[PDB]
RNA sequence: AGGACCGAACCGACUAAUGUCGAAAAAUUAGCGGAUGACUUGUGGCUGGGGGUGAAAGGCCAAUCAAACCGGGAGAUAGCU
RNA sequence: AGCCAGGAUGUUGGCUUAGAAGCAGCCAUCAUUUAAAGAAAGCGUAAUAGCUCACUGGUCGAGUCGGCCUGCGCGGAAGAU
RNA sequence: CACAGGUGGUCAGGUAGAGAAUACCAAGGCGCUUGAGAGAACUCGGGUGAAGGAACUAGGCAAAAUGGUGCCGUAACUUC
RNA sequence: AAUUCCUUGUCGGGUAAGUUCCGACCUGCACGAAUGGCGUAAUGAUGGCCAGGCUGUCUCCACCCGAGACUCAGUGAAAUU
RNA sequence: GCUCAACGGAUAAAAGGUACUCCGGGGAUAACAGGCUGAUACCGCCCAAGAGUUCAUAUCGACGGCGGUGUUUGGCACCUCGAUGUCGGCUCAUCACAUCCUGGGGCUGAAGUAGGUCCCAAGGGUAUGGCUGUUCGCCAUUUAAAGUGGUACGCGAGCUGGGUUUAGAACGUCGUGAGACAGUUCGGUCCCUAUCUGCCGUGGGCGCUGGAGAACUGAGGGGGGCUGCUCCUAGUACGAGAGGACCGGAGUGGACGCAUCACUGGUGUUCGGGUUGUCAUGCCAAUGGCACUGCCCGGUAGCUAAAUGCGGAAGAGAUAAGU
RNA sequence: GGUAGCUAAUACCGCAUAACGUCGCAAGACCAAAGAGGGGGACCUUCGGGCCUCUUGCCAUCGGAUGUGCCCAGAUGGGAUUAGCUAGUAGGUGGGGUAACGGCUCACCUAGGCGACGAUCCCUAGCUGGUCUGAGAGGAUGACCAGCCACACUGGAACUGAGACACGGUCCAGACUCCUACGGGAGGCAGCAGUGGGGAAUAUUGCACAAUGGGCGCAAGCCUGAUGCAGCCAUGCCGCGUGUAUGAAGAAGGCCUUCGGGUUGUAAAGUACUUUCAGCGGGGAGGAAGGGAGUAAAGUUAAUACCUUUGCUCAUUGACGUUACCCGCAGAAGAAGCACCGGCUAACUCCGUGCCAGCAGCCGCGGUAAUACGGAGGGUGCAAGCGUUAAUCGGAAUUACUGGGCGUAAAGCGCACGCAGGCGGUUUGUUAAGUCAGAUGUGAAAUCCCCGGGCUCAACCUGGGAACUGCAUCUGAUACUGGCAAG
RNA sequence: CGGCCCCCUGGACGAAGACUGACGCUCAGGUGCGAAAGCGUGGGGAGCAAACAGGAUUAGAUACCCUGGUAGUCCACGCCG
RNA sequence: GGCCGCAAGGUUAAAACUCAAAUGAAUUGACGGGGGCCCGCACAAGCGGUGGAGCAUGUGGUUUAAUUCGAUGCAACGCGAAGAACCUUACCUGGUCUUGACAUCCACGGAAGUUUUCAGAGAUGAGAAUGUGCCUUCGGGAACCGUGAGACAGGUGCUGCAU
RNA sequence: GUCCGGAUUGGAGUCUGCAACUCGACUCCAUGAAGUCGGAAUCGCUAGUAAUCGUGGAUCAGAAUGCCACGGUGAAUACGUUCCCGGGCCUUGUACACACCGCCCGUCACACCAUGGGAGUGGGUUGCAAAAGAAGUAGGUAGCUUAACCUUCGGGAGGGCGCUUACCACUUUGUGAUUCAUGACUGGGGUGAAGUCGUAACAAGGUAACCGUAGGGGAACCUGCGGUUGGAUCACCUCCU
RNA sequence: GCCCGGAUAGCUCAGUCGGUAGAGCAGGGGAUUGAAAAUCCCCGUGUCCUUGGUUCGAUUCCGAGUCCGGGCACCA
């Protein structure tokens, strides 16, 4: 496939190919659907290569939506040679989606050395480890705030990686008190059509979950904005082409990480357990 | 040499067809299995019914067996037809 | 009842102010030219319009419109020699 | 029952054959106590089979097949 | 599993396709140590399963050859009603 | 002086199994089958929340409403216990229509192709295999499609007997035990000559008004009716493109039926030849007999299908839904 | 392809005829051949020729040289978790066959043969001179060149020929491309280039027969992807070069800095100078011996012809090749890298990141002051090269013959007996196998080494010796070992 | 290898003489012996004691410790090595 | 895999892979539920206490705007602290100023100082009055208060595992 | 629960100090708690000591139940080194060496790597027993055809094509041997900063270890029988001539 | 289906015909005696299956309910 498809992007720069980071899927991307077909099928012909065609996966995120104060968190091995003693309490809370670059607060409110200073970055660190494969079904938890405000240490038994292993507990303890949701991205969409095939374009986007922001009549016709979902962006080139007799081109840009709808959310949730 | 091997006589009786008011109240045609052996067989006796005999099925004891057959109790009984 | 006419400016009114425009929708849901227009019945609009009707004029020029109580019927009603 | 059944021992030939098997005959004895026509279906004891070869079926049941002496050759395992 | 109800359990081998067969996993409804457990060469008219030879078993049946059926003359039943 | 507690108290004293079974009875009473009924099951419809971007009614249709059928699991015990052979398969069917295919249409969220849904329609047609006793089901490959059900869950005086259903046995389990178990495993008699309805055929008598030999008319009745692919129409109508036709025409096939033997083969124990064992013809030579025609190699006429011709229409009339 | 006629020859076939040829005890028997060219006196011309003379070929025989075939011995990988193997197998006689011998092949007889100093089977593999290594002994390995062997799309066979069981020949079957009129054909780069592929990776679809070598020819000659040269590639070795000389404020700028200075460092500019080599333009050996016309002489002959043999002169024979080599000119101009700097190991510090990023051959470095991790100055090695990786030997006396171990570090079988195998007291004699000595034969040349020479030197090329450590023979020597005999 | 006794019997050693004349050393393969525990058959079984049971102990103690206790230890013949 | 064995198993006997060591003797220590010996309120023999009571004080913990910070087996816990009402004070809220409260240096202006008033929680702000001394080159300088300049000053900030 | 105890709370004060609200000391009047000798455990002290009684100081404006000093009164016991704690010397064992708070073993759980077995599955190479017979030779030849040699000169001799036989290539079938690959599952081995359950070895490792065998058991191991030292300890006390 | 029975600390029962519960183990302040352990001296952890009523004045009685399990559901 790899070999395949370089081949291809070779001699169509308008074809593009790379892998996902998250889902390690193969994207391919081209000129429309129909190109987008015609190099599937040398692919599978000339090269050979048997494949499959689904869609881009939807990059799920996971979030809370409600502040759990007085987490505890206590790895008490005290088993096996000499014990392992880590104990932690934590406040979490979500934060406004984006309202963080890094996605990801950490407050150390330790008074009174209950937790010795060197330890405090191995439990910001277990946290850290824990928000790249969420409690709900495992995926990034982004827009998050943590405080650490309580915790207890033992003078022979505590552990830089014993208060990890804590705060990791307290983490997944608080994560599933904190009512998780699995989050989504948006799509800003652009269409641009002749002002009489105006019509059939929102027709569509209406089922494809399009917010149609408003539009901008242009000299084509109509200039219109939407706020479409990267599972209903998909398949949309060829679509387009049939309503409008193929005089219309549109644009899509990543827009924010807003909140999948409930339906949406938790069939995906339950599918992901399954 | 062998409860040895292949196969007739003799002894058995797996399979399918027939016949099933039959040729025959259990056999015939076509293969089968055993065949010096815990082999088969003629003639003459011994065990008699709640008992015999049984490489053991309630199988056999005159086409009669979870208790034969044949006289007598006895014109058993029968709230059943 | 038809056959010829018209069937508004405030008002793209706003709430979401994206505009939600007389026609997804709580809210004026009036005063006027008036015969009037509900400040929109109804299709048509991504969102207006569009085409029409409530209402009114002329016409030909008669009865006519809508429920209730009862008779009798019509449909609903497709099965195996 | 003039019944395609059961009944112990002796004699036991020629040619082919390992042989009392089996095949054709010898000595001897018999045609089985109902016959004559036609030459449909169908039932029975048998023969041959195009191309395919278990696809039939409960299931290779039945049928076809293999099939003799000499010699060459002979696997896993095995109580050798 | 001659033992497992669920259950055609689950996975692999075999076939185009395999509730049976073969080898395993172990969640043994409800195996088990002389009412013996587990293997085991050889043997078996023993149950299951596969490959081959070869064939009218079959797809789909046709023609031939003898004994009955049919007819001619003689003898002449039976179950049942 | 009795929990004689089965309380009108059969004894002072009494528990099972039978598939090894037996007798006497019963449709007084079950299983299989029919009948009445129709909860359940199946199909249809009523109200329309809401879904369907928008919009109840293109397609689904909640909570609730009303009926039809006699199709499954049942209720009843009405028929049969002096016997109704009781599942599945084979062979053979035949009606019903609530229709899987081919035919005719209406709406579509019907561009076209292809589909979604409902109405009219019973003329014909409606697989072959692995596994299983399987109806069923899953799978594989086809197909215009592999319809849903009455018919004693059609059919045993037609067939098989694998399953359930006798006696042998064995495993697990339940019992002290005999023995039990819609729990399992291996083995395991299917009987009849057709009297009378019925039915496929073929004849005798009389009759039909004098007798006889021919030819037809044709009241009435059966058989028959299925369809694919390819091309042309045209890569046209439609459609962004991909894709892609109705209406009409030609040809060429599969399943089924009809007739025939000319062609390609089968058979062809009555025709020719080869040959093994043996006997006879007096012997040699040559022939004849018997061994499944002895065993085989060919094959004329007939009979045959795998072979080869032909079919199923068009047309017309009156109609269904609909226009 | 087919058919029917015609024509030549050093093509083909009988005879004559032989020997020191073949066979056979002999006697006998029997065998073969081919002719062409130049010139000419008379002769003679059927007017070609005959005839003489010269040059070469043929046939037969005996030799020599070259080449080829066959045989014996010894050496020539690994494995015993391969121990028995074989029936033309071992041999004999006889027949056949081959250039010959031979189980090369048949017929019969005998029942052999091989094997623990390794038969049989399996795996691997072209062998050697040699090459790399090593102080040697050894270990690795067979690039290059040269000798031998094997193969020529795969399998098998033969023909022709002195010689193939045949790279650019034939026939068959197989697979794979190509043409076809569908009937049948055609083809084999492991020759030179070239292409696709495979791979970490290996070159131009060049010119010329000028010499050497080959083939044919009496010669001239033509062919020769042998070879002689050239293109491309630092792949390697060797050589030369990007100047040399002066010159301190010890400049600027760079970094270090106790910030005093140090360093880069005579390093630069400058100035004084030269032109190796690419540049430009000219001169310009040698690789060439020959051969040919002419000439003249000597042979040769009947003949000055022709031909043989020796000199003279003339015109000439170079792909390399705008040759090297030499001479002149202009300009500091056209010409320097790469690795390393904790330790082993030559060469040190500053800054950022902090068990993170990583580095590394080994030990190890990194957790907030990193000579080790990246930049900068500085240094060091090497140099048109420099690093890594792979690979062999060395170090490794870690397979120990030279040249090691086994009381406890790895290692004495549990112990014994014993066949084969290995080793053996002492005296004398003999032989002379081992051993030692001398000589001959060979041990190809190249390569290594030595002393020399020739390309400006070097690498490269060459002369002689040395070596080839070996085996075989002959003559010896006889202590020692062995064999034999008496003790 | 251990009471004592008998019978059969190996090997070593010492002294003074005699004899044979190197008849020698070592040993792959080969063959023989080889504690204890196991295994086979048939006996024997006091003691002792794997397994096993009970009592304690212990956090648990399927161990030490306690009480029992089968194989086994014993003999004849083999095997194992 | 072969051979042997009734079996247990024996005998013969590898390779992938992985590590940079594994091992031997001896040495100094340390340790021994090893031996000898020996010492101390270590024990024995005694007296009086803590742990229960209430209070004082320190710490842990929790609370809080902060409950400053360090000590935290013996060898921290009436310890740094031989003394926290403000001060101390490093902590907290709020109000403030920046070459600064503390030092050296520069340029200016004013003796320095004193008295007193308002505004302000205070820090401060605005003043209002008065004083006007010392050495003289008096164009002085510096005891001293302010304003501007950049050097710098400040840190009870971190690291006792740099010292 | 007292004329014991004096914690607590109300009112009344005095002083220090700018200041006593959190947050000072002391006086007065009133109020009068828990507590009736202290669980498990554990601390001090050998003579002017333990115990009790009171004074002064330092810090400081004020603020001791603490610290640092001072005198008063003034005990009990110590046979003794067996036992714990710590220490010193000598000898011994050791697998310990940021040194017994040391080392370190094996189940079990997870991920990974390479292998053994595995119903089997697909290749390779090859043995055997046979079948098969192109082309080419070699032997035979009823048949057709034929220049040069010969001929009674008719035709012979001899050859060729053709037929056939022997050898043998492709090719086929059957059955073995060996090797490469793969196979659900499964046995063990290795590795993996900080897992779970014990703690088997190293000291007499707390039952001396280890070897062979046998049985048992979640592990390490434990028990029997034999063997070895690659095991320590042999000193005190009672007694005796 | 039929029948029976139960549900009590996190777990299991003790216990009950009577409104208001015991133990360990998981959990313990303090023990243990470098440290902890072990967990030792001693302590707790429930609403005793729940309600609704009846009333030894309900978990209990009685029914309901909620759930699970057990034995039993065949014969033609």
């Amino acid at each position: 496939m790899g070999l395949a498809l370089g081949r291809l992007a070779k001699e169509d720069p308008s074809f593009r190919v790379w892998t996902d980071e998250e889902s390690n899927q193969t994207i391919i991307a081209g000129m429309g659907e129909l190109h987008l077909d015609i190099i599937v099928d040398r692919m599978k012909r000339e090269f050979n290569v048997e494949a499959n065609v689904g869609k881009p996966q939807v990059a799920y995120r996971e979030t809370i939506r409600q502040k759990v104060t007085d987490v505890e968190g206590k790895h008490a091995k005290q088993s096996g040679g000499r014990g392992q003693y880590g104990h932690v309490v934590i406040d979490m809370y979500p934060l406004e989606p984006g309202s963080n670059p890094k996605g990801y607060e950490f407050i150390n409110d330790i008074k009174g050395g209950v937790i010795p200073g060197e330890y405090i970055p191995a439990v910001d660190k277990g946290i850290q480890e824990q928000l790249k494969a969420g409690p709900l079904a495992g995926y990034p938890v982004v827009d998050m705030g943590i405080r650490l405000h309580f915790g207890s240490y033992h003078d022979v038994d505590s552990s830089e990686l014993a208060f990890k292993l804590a705060a990791s507990i307290a983490f997944k303890e608080g994560f599933k008190k904190a009512k998780p949701v699995l989050l989504e991205p948006i799509m800003k969409v652009e269409v641009e059509t002749p002002e009489e095939n105006t019509g059939d374009v929102i027709g569509d986007l209406s089922r494809r979950r399009g917010m149609l922001k408003g539009q901008e009549s242009e000299v084509t016709g109509v200039k219109i904005h939407a706020e479409v979902p990267l599972s209903e962006m998909f398949g949309y080139a060829t679509q387009l082409r049939s309503l409008t007799k193929g005089r219309a081109s549109y644009t899509m840009e990543f827009l924010k990480y807003d909140e999948a709808p409930s339906n949406v959310a938790q069939a995906v949730i339950e599918a992901r357990g399954k």
